[PDB]
């Protein structure tokens, strides 16, 4: 035997920040869950009992906390590469780091209409992510993602001219519920190292506040012909506004709502025109998936 | 043996609404979930098996969506009560319903600074939640509560002066980080039936909104000397605005943000005044209850 | 305003302990987590921020640790009463000890046909649980369970002669299958203190097996005409067989298994006695409950 | 912008399937979670609002339903591979069917030590999986895995000689906990199509068989130098044993067990040889990953 492929590191290394301005008295703070991951000659590890070459998932850990002390953690792609870039210059014998962040929302509260110093609110679980893959002569790949962004809208969702066939009971409809949670990824052009990451810091705080402002405001305008059709306009505007993304993912799932027929009950009318009262299903669920690029 | 207490029913049953409003086309929905239980003369279907006594769960899951299609789902203290009292007054033999509601969030969205007509965010997993037990001859006894609501403050948060004894390591501290998950459960005066309920429905979205509003205010701006002490400053503050609450109710963990030194690595000072990077702790955690009614 | 209750204290307390027979080699691990809240004269804390009064959480962690390095940790009725002594008898102003356990399970793994040592699997996510009250005055109520035991039966299973109304859609079934993850409580008798509690120590783990014995037998063996008849035999057998016990007390969802009808393709037959492919339906669920004490 | 990848269908599709033998009596019972997505000629469905080329994920639920009354649904391999195969044989435009399966635990009850002919437990959330990607014109490639299989071993693990510079603070151990969920995963050679699968059906059971035995009891008897070296032992035994698998790979968690110094109170010792009482961490956790195939 021998191996074919190997990573290992420290996973959910959960990371708070603040920042104080004690000019303003103004506290800002960054909440994150960290996952390094090295790869490098480490094969003897596995194969011969050789700790020799394992920079302990311990001291990993210890690393993650010292970099967020001496570094800004934001944005998370600047975070992400700064700790990468430390594993394979650090460790000759390091060759990879693969650097999963993701970022916990703490929204300042407005308290009486005005800005709270030092209060922050969960906003609801949607994340902001990295994954920054630093490869030791490679450069610096990173795919930022917006998750667990949840929407719906009442109307404006349309779904006909499938495939029908001896498997198909489903009806088509002009006017339905859709609610998905979104998961949108944009793939960043290859870096060459630290410097040109840094040389395009603004760019990522950008492109995320034009990624949410595009799903949402293309989930809400878009009479939609389908999921696939709606995911793709989001895609392609996200293309239009950043030239150094090269693709953009969704991943979404149809969460569905069903019709309830109650004319069984005083021939009460909740079909169609009538459907006041719907049924969310909880699974199954349609799952639809698009990588675009530049044509 | 005998049957001492017994309660059946239909718990999770998740339900949507939807109103259009056909003049300005604004749609506005509600989702739920929904358990009721009924108690009443139900023993022999433990003891004989004597299911004729039995409303099945599934006959509650329809009356769950008719009431729905029927009546408001809002505020869910009045569509918990319609509920309640339809199943005591419907069946003589059953005495009591017991009607659980979870709220979840459905905010319009806001698309270049314009609500949206049909489209909306789950701005967070905070719930509004609703007991309703209607008890025929003993009225309606209804629990109100806000759970899942998520809030950190950086600094003013102090403890000291507690106990200390051969069992305590903890230091004494006038400035650390204070986060956590706000219950809070204000207990209505008792209402003779759904007259009484539906006299006073303005309150409950007031009493609510006035729950919310003290808690992230009281968090925001007491300089915090305990989770008891800020905690109780929430109570007697929403005991003080609603007279038709008997008590108030607060249940909160202390999520705990632990210190790192650093200083065993290049003399890195991250304590005390210096403290920016801390490890936010799953677990263990802190539970701190309290009810509070009047003097 | 006044307190009207408080109770406080650390939660998701998780504890490992080994024993190791260096005479054998043989080592036996427990695994719980535990939560201590205590009750006494320590309303001022809430209203006059006076620490004076609080034993910290942090301090009531150490001790949860101390208590199990100079204690057995099984059976957790024992565990849960000693550490509700420890805090009523320590602090003359706690006057009550609110002791939660969960057991986690770590099953001796057999290797080709022998126990290991020292090696060990969770075989499913059942817990063992015990509420244990140590009050001052007031003696020590324990409530042990049983939870998360899930269990299937494929036919033995009905549910005919409900009441049928015009809310009634369900059909009446002679052959049904029957699912739920058994929550199964048995209260002790009230103990005078740690003394009795002791002298009883043998019949905790006794009650334990029997209380499960007697839900997998009741359930496999009962031809059920509902979850509610099924419930009260095994509820009335565990009464039986404990003189200690003064209830049981069983919380069950009917976690349904719906047919498919597929007879709209190729006359497909998958009802009724050819039924062999079924969805399982993941809400809502009927919920049962039951208390059973001696007539 | 252009499509550079798509796929679409159905998420968490709940299954259950019983056969009864009518002779014997015996009921046997499986249970599963499914996911089908499509890729092939669909671009047109994202781009030009073209359904028709949309096999409706409704349909694909409907089509997993009639696939398992139509053949056994086991073992998942076959089943994934028949369900795969029917998606690009029956539609010309559809080149692709990614099949993942969950296995659901459901293990006969014994009961006064006989096994019951129709009732079953979840004796722990451990699965069995399969992934089956059907691709036309390039066979069936198969990754079948055993996931959430929970183990702790109380000793006779070790961690020393690892790497030791600033970012160090672990201390070398010759004698810990080692716990991990095993993740296990093995690839099947290349299939041309269902006869070739068919041909090998009792291989799946038989390699998921071994897979489990050589994980325990290697998990069991090695006197681990890390989690690397014996995870590797264990790859290299699978492949030793079934010629038809490719690679092994292992994703498994140190769900680390921490000691506690209780030394501040009345000089308990708690460490190292007296180290009794232990403190389970939740996170972080070291994560480590190999793939090992034939050299
Ligand atoms: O088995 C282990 N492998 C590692 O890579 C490691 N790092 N810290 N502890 C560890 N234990
Ligand atoms: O066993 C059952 N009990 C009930 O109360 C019920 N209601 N619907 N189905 C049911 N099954
Ligand atoms: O606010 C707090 N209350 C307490 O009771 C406590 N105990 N430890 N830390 C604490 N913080
Ligand atoms: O938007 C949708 N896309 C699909 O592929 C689909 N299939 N069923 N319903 C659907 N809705
Ligand atoms: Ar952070
Ligand atoms: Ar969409
Ligand atoms: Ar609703
Ligand atoms: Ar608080
Ligand atoms: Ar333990
Ligand atoms: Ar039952
Ligand atoms: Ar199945
Ligand atoms: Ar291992
Ligand atoms: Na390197
Ligand atoms: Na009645
Ligand atoms: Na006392
Ligand atoms: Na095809």
């Amino acid at each position: 035997s021998a191996v074919k492929a190997a990573r290992y590191g420290k996973d959910n290394v959960r990371v708070y920040k603040v920042h104080k301005d004690e000019k303003t008295g103004v506290q800002t703070v960054y909440e994150m869950t960290v996952c390094v991951l090295l790869e490098g000659e480490i094969e003897t590890s596995y194969t011969k009992a050789d700790n020799s070459v394992i920079v302990a998932t311990d001291s990993i850990k210890n690393t993650i906390y010292i970099t967020a002390k001496q570094n800004p953690v934001t944005p998370p792609e600047l975070f992400g590469s700064i700790l990468g870039t430390h594993f394979i210059e650090k460790y000759n014998h390091i060759h990879a780091a693969h650097v999963n962040i993701v970022c916990h929302r703490w929204t300042r509260m407005d308290i009486d209409g005005k800005p709270h110093p030092h209060s922050f609110i969960r906003d609801s679980e949607e994340k902001r992510n990295v994954q920054v893959d630093v490869v030791e002569g490679k450069g610096i790949d990173i795919k930022s993602s917006l998750s667990g962004l949840t929407v719906l809208k009442s109307t404006n969702s349309q779904f006909w001219g499938f495939l029908r066939d001896e498997y198909t009971t489903l009806k088509e409809t002009w006017d339905r519920i859709l609610s998905t949670d979104v998961d949108a990824t944009w793939q960043w052009k290859n870096f060459s190292g630290l410097q040109e990451v840094r040389s395009h810091v603004p760019k990522f705080d950008a492109t995320w506040a034009t990624a949410r402002e595009v799903t949402l405001k293309t989930f809400a305008e878009d009479n939609s012909a389908s999921v696939q059709a709606t995911m793709y306009k989001m895609a392609e505007q996200i293309l239009a506004r950043q030239q150094l993304i090269e693709t953009v993912e969704y991943s979404l799932p149809n969460k569905h709502y069903f019709e309830i027929d109650l004319s069984w009950h005083k021939g009460l009318q909740n079909t169609g025109k009538n459907a006041e009262v719907f049924a969310p299903q909880s699974d199954p669920n349609g799952l639809i998936k698009c990588t675009v690029g530049r044509s």
